[PDB]
């Protein structure tokens, strides 16, 4: 079998067949030496010694809050903080990217092809005894009883941190444009080739399909205008093409960028809410420029959108999951002066992390009614009964579930999360200490020091056998959270560095790209500057009430 | 009208429109300030007047060889020298790239649409009253006037820098793989959305294409052996679509990377070449690795092919062209401590620049025999029949034309030459000064300090009127040269920019990629850097002959 199964090298090393039944390891530029590179040089020594464990990081994040609404009012400092956040997190990214599903070496295939999910880590090879590489059973535990043992819900358990249902359904929009498995070809596949933020969710993926949304007038999207409201237009008026099932109306399969939008009413308010705000910034930017024809209306506007996604994802969305009393800020320009590629490849274990279906509540509560998943789902006619303002206000009140912690997986979601289970395995992903060690992580030593409990550790233990080969996924679901939080460990370190990449990695934010000439002047460039989750809300819907992503 | 038809924004600035007859520019990070963004910051005012021109820098470059042989032999010197061009040559290029034919303004549709050149200038408002703006007359001279007055071949001009044929035909080969003109769409789109350096030309641009082309065994290409000697897999035996007349015999149908290199004997002579080279390293690379299968060779010798191509054309093709006695270098490491791209995306300016068909000679002399265009073109039987040793020996002999100086276009491309003008002005590129204040270039004042010269120089002033009117291509290959050089100064500080750009910005030029185990290990990895377009007639040719770009 395949020499480098074991994953003998260490620290970023790269592995190599020599022979049949010999490797070598490239220990370049990684700081360490050796057979292994696992003997460290002399100033990786002390860098060693100095660096302080993520914990220990996040502790002081998230304490002392007197003095950081000190620092928070301090330019200099806030800028300085900031900037080391930008730099260090999305250096763990191979930017240009290297692996896939397919390729466990470097290849032109690899790098060239847009089709594929990249990979922050390469698949175990085929041949490999055991499917983790050589350690642990034969066969990995039945997905089923992991399943059912361990991350299923019992008495739904809500979010310490306070996230709400505007949090979860930004988060599923928003992620849901470059998430977009070609199923057709596996799950190493994605649909989404502009790996990023181009907000194709809302403008559509090829240029046939965008055109059959837009207006061709002022640069604006088609829509349609139900009870003096606002909303996408439909599928018969477009001919974009919509997943919904055949029993839906044709008047309810509203179109909008993202093909499978229209199967979740809370995704199907922030498309009506973003293809108002397009529509917003259009009429803003004819004021300031009536000379500019429609084509430069729509493409200088989705740039600005572009620019507030980016805005509203680092300062509210990101701001709040993380749970630090440190204001984060948006800002190109600190990266102006360091090291970084403004590129971004959409990695397949950035998706499986993702998979927050704890997050899910048991019912969806809007006003006064409590829709199950059945009654929920494909069920647009709620968004048009309740509206959009009590849409907003509904799940502004209500709270998500807890992601890490284990058994928090809702019953009706329970073919989803088995898929992610077996998608990771068929894709063959290396183990969680294998990705820990990968995001400079120490390696979990029992199960006990995964879940910081004892019943739900005594039952992984019973199906893997060994903590070498537990499954990333099942992982970041049943981590020990941190202090009345909603994540683990594994689930920041690892999240943060391929999220702040592919933020920050926008061509928006690159030096030719930041003016104001960009974005059509001064005042469509502070529309991206000013940008909130709750100025999103206050401009699009009818009454402007408040919103954020906690209560 | 558009009220930036006339430019008015200086430095690097950007213009947009406030108005119906009102126009803003934007001097972010210009070093300027001012509506136009000419008043120069008190830093930029230093560096304006302590900067060298590179006329100066040329000269030094091109002279004090003594000194240069000390510099050349002090590896500390030579990398920091080269370390200087590598850092300051790329700046000039937007990366992220920006405009194309399409979009004078950013877009996210100028930058996602890979099917498009990008564009260093915007190209000019269509609603402007000039085709340049708002300077010369309201139509361009006759293109055919222009072609023939001051481009066209009266007699023979010999590259003075001593460029050969097989200098020539590397550069058509070479640049064939970023400059593939989608002409179903128009000029300024194309189909190598690879956009740079991955040997599309040689393995296909898509991977139904790739997979006709490969053995698949021992990650080896398809191939024929003809009278002992190997050559590219025919059309019938591959079903690879190439550009072939009907008459063309089965056997003489090569079949490889690029549709439209059976046109002419010179690039399937490269395309042999390159061939057997895969199929070398595939060799070398199954000794190595016995355990290793089909897909890991093929994938493995691409990129050391890769390798090998940025290797020679910076240290063999650009160091020659340059003319420097400075003796450059390819090592990705002199950027791991840069701020640098890894990106690239090929700019319609950068394929206008290179259409160098003034390069082309006469006559093609293999052997004995002097043959013609009409008798080259698609003649891949003189391929077979001389072979390609004898290929090597009588292209590293014969004489290539000088690009730059004007009339030296061969009658036989005048319908290509006269496209390239064309084409520019369907494309609407901005006036010859445009790019050259683009690129930090002193405008020019006259037509004789364009040409040096006075015959051209009162032609181009008759047909032009305006030398602030004055187009890009045909001034390329007008333009004085420098002393016994093949190209003039707008040549080389536009080309310079955009090649070190493509060749540096590939991926295996970055810290992951730069390693041993990307290419194999160390065996795969000293292919790369020492090979040379002497190392690869040599390795591939029978009978190794002495090759080199230049004639001497
Ligand atoms: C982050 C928040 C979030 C939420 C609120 C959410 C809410 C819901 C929801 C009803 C509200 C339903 C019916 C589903 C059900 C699904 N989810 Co999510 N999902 C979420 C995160 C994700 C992500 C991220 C993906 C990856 C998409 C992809 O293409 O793989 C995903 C994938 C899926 C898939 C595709 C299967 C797969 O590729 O694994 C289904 C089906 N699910 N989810
Ligand atoms: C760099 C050296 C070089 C040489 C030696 C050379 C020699 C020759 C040659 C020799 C027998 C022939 C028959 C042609 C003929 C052509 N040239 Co060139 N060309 C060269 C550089 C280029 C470039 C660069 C382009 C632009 C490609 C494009 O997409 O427009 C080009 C375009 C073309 C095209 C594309 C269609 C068109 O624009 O009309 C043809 C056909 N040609 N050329
Ligand atoms: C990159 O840009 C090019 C040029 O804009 C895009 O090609 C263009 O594609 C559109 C639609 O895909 C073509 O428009 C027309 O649509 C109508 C539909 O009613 C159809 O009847 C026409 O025959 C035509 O298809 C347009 O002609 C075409 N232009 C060119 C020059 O090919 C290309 O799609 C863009 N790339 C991507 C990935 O979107
Ligand atoms: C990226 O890779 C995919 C998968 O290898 C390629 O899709 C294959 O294309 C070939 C030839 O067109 C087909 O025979 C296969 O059936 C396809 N496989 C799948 C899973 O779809 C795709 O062509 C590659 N992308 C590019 C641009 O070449
Ligand atoms: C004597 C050593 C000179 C350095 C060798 C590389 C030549 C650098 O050339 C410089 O490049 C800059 C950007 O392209 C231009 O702005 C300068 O005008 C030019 O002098
Ligand atoms: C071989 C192709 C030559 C075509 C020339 C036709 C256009 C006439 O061009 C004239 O040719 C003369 C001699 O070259 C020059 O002295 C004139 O400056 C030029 O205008
Ligand atoms: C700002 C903070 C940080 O550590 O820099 C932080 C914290 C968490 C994330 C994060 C975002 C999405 C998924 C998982 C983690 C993130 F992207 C950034
Ligand atoms: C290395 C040197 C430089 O001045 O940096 C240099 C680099 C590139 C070119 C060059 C110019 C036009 C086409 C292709 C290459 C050139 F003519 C000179
Ligand atoms: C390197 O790793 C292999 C397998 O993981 C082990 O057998 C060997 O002893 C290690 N060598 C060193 C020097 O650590
Ligand atoms: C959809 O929601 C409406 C409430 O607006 C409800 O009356 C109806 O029964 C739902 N449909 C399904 C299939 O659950
Ligand atoms: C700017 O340029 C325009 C036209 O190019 C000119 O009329 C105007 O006077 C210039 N302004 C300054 C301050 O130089
Ligand atoms: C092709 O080249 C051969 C020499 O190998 C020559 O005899 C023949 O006439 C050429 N064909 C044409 C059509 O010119």
């Amino acid at each position: 079998h395949h020499p480098c199964c074991s994953n003998p090298c260490q620290n970023r090393g790269e592995c190599m067949s020599t022979g049949f039944d010999q490797y070598k390891c490239d220990c370049t530029r990684t700081g360490f030496y050796g057979e292994n590179c696992t003997t460290p040089e002399f100033l990786t020594r002390i860098k060693l010694l100095l660096k302080p464990t993520p914990n220990t990081v996040h502790y002081i994040l998230t304490h002392f809050k007197g003095v950081w609404n000190i620092v928070n009012n301090i330019p200099f400092l806030r800028s300085l903080i900031m900037k080391y956040v930008l730099t260090s997190r999305p250096y763990l990214i191979d930017s240009p990217p290297t692996y896939n599903v397919h390729y466990g070496y470097k290849s032109w295939e690899a790098f060239s092809n847009l089709s594929y999910y990249t990979r922050a880590l390469p698949p175990v090879a085929d041949d490999c005894p055991t499917p983790m590489g050589v350690k642990g059973n034969k066969e990995l535990p039945d997905s089923k009883e992991v399943l059912e043992k361990v991350l299923l819900r019992r008495e739904f358990i809500p979010d310490p941190q306070g996230s709400n249902m505007m949090f979860a359904f930004f988060a599923q929009h928003f992620t849901h444009q470059f998430f977009k498995t070609d199923h057709k070809r596996g799950p190493g596949f994605t649909r989404g080739l502009g790996h990023g933020v181009d907000l194709n969710h809302i403008y559509g993926e090829t240029l046939d399909r965008q055109h059959k949304l837009r207006l061709f007038k002022d640069g604006k999207l088609k829509y349609q205008v139900i009870g003096g409201e606002v909303y996408p237009p439909t599928v018969k008026d477009t001919q974009v093409e919509m997943i919904y099932p055949p029993h839906i109306p044709e008047n309810l399969q509203f179109a909008v960028g993202q093909e499978v939008f229209g199967l979740v009413p809370g995704l199907m308010m922030y498309a009506t809410i973003w293809l108002r705000e397009h529509n917003r910034v259009c009429d803003i930017l004819k004021q300031e420029h009536p000379e500019w024809g429609d084509e430069q209306l729509f493409q200088t506007s989705r740039l600005i959108l572009i620019g507030e996604t980016i805005k509203i994802v680092i300062e509210d969305y990101v701001q709040h999951l993380s749970g630090y009393h440190f204001k984060l800020k948006f800002d190109p320009e600190l990266l102006f002066n360091q090291q970084f590629q403004y590129q971004n490849r959409i990695a397949s274990e950035f998706n499986t992390l993702y998979h927050w279906h704890p997050l899910l509540p048991d019912t969806f509560n809007i006003e006064d009614q409590e829709y199950s998943f059945k009654q929920f789902l494909y069920n647009n006619s709620i968004l048009l009964e309740h509206g959009l303002t009590q849409f907003v206000e509904s799940f502004t009140r209500q709270i998500a579930g807890r992601v890490a912690g284990g058994r928090n997986v809702p019953i009706a979601v329970q073919a989803v999360a088995k898929a992610s289970i077996d998608q990771s395995r068929e894709m063959k992903y290396q183990s969680l200490n294998e990705y820990r060690k990968r995001f400079s992580l120490k390696p979990y030593t029992s199960f006990e020091e995964l879940t910081g409990e004892k019943e739900m550790a005594a039952e992984l233990k019973a199906l893997y056998s060994d903590i070498d080969v537990m499954e990333l996924y099942p992982a970041l679901l049943v981590e020990k959270p941190r202090p009345d939080a909603i994540f683990g460990e594994t689930m920041v370190e690892l999240g943060a560095p391929f999220s702040l990449k592919g933020l920050m990695g926008n061509p928006i934010c690159s030096p030719q790209y930041w003016k104001p000439s960009t974005f059509g002047g001064e005042v469509g460039f502070k529309i991206i500057n000013t940008a909130s989750i709750q100025s999103l809300i206050c401009n699009n819907v009818k009454g402007c009430p408040f919103t954020s992503f906690n209560v």
